[PDB]
């Protein structure tokens, strides 16, 4: 499991009494002990179960070994600052992440965050993404990043940045006083 | 352990009953007592364990001695104030710290906070750091400092300062009324 997720333990057998023990004070007498929610690295270890039958016989102790994975460090996103419209928008971070899923004003759904890699500015295979002006996601507003661990499946969310894209003023009109003598 | 960290106790043997005692009211009857979280100096001391077997025999009391280290005092960071761009930025503190890890807008990751000492403005071997204008980290914004105890491994975070770097105005254009008679 990855930190913050739930550790689900339980058995499928039938008995007069159940006895569970484990790491960080864990204990239970049920077939399905309450989930260990918001699991931490301290909860990793060996969970064990012994079962007592109505005939007074006691079964052999068996085990479940639960590993807990760390999430990637919280990344710090840095933008190019108050970029002028038409210039390439670059969002990056110094934190090393396997994959990086960028959440813009259009984010957090499968119709936007399509298959990673290739020409996909919102789901890259490293921490830096470049968004051209001719791109649906070239938008100002609050951006964040999710670091994806490609080995464990763990995710860690970033800080939030306000991307500012400035407008280029219109071609100005220029007028004069009309014909003038030499 | 260092204050704020967790004290993890437990045994590896098999018994009918376990009995733990310790400092600050600690007691448990498990093979793996709940962690003492957010450990304080008051939790330091001798933890002890006695184990009872199913045959009625009781083992000898053994010990674990847990020391708890203090964190460095919270340092007060002082900057040079509203420095003009191009001048050297100095961040310092009166608190004596073994190493000092500076967190700027690019901080808190291994790609930024590289090996301490030498030409590394973000990870020094004392409380004062100087950032030249020709440096990636010469940035305005919210800075903090982490004091690192090089003997115990303990860390203590600082206060937060807003560093202001002012722009130098552009070379002004100057115009006049054109040719004038003597």
């Amino acid at each position: 499991v990855c930190e913050g997720d739930d550790i689900i333990l339980g058995t499928t057998t039938i008995a007069a009494s159940y006895s569970w023990t484990g790491p960080n004070g864990f204990t239970s007498n049920l077939q399905n002990p309450a989930a260990i929610t918001n699991a931490s690295l301290i909860d990793s270890g060996i969970y064990r179960l012994v079962v007592t039958y109505s005939n007074g016989c006691v079964s052999a102790d068996t085990t479940v070994r639960v590993g807990v994975n760390s999430n990637p460090p919280v990344p710090n996103i840095v933008s190019n600052g108050p970029i002028c419209f038409g210039d390439t928008l670059v969002l990056s971070s110094s934190t090393s992440c396997g994959q990086s899923q960028w959440i813009g004003p259009n984010g957090n759904s499968q119709s936007t965050l399509g298959t990673p890699g290739g020409s996909n500015v919102l789901w890259t295979i490293g921490s830096t993404t470049s968004i051209p002006m001719n791109n649906a996601n070239y938008l100002p507003g609050n951006w964040y990043m999710i670091c994806i661990d490609t080995v464990t499946g763990c995710r860690s969310e970033s800080n939030t940045i306000n991307v500012i894209i400035n407008a280029n003023p219109d071609t100005p009109a220029v007028f004069n006083d009309g014909p003038v003598c030499e």
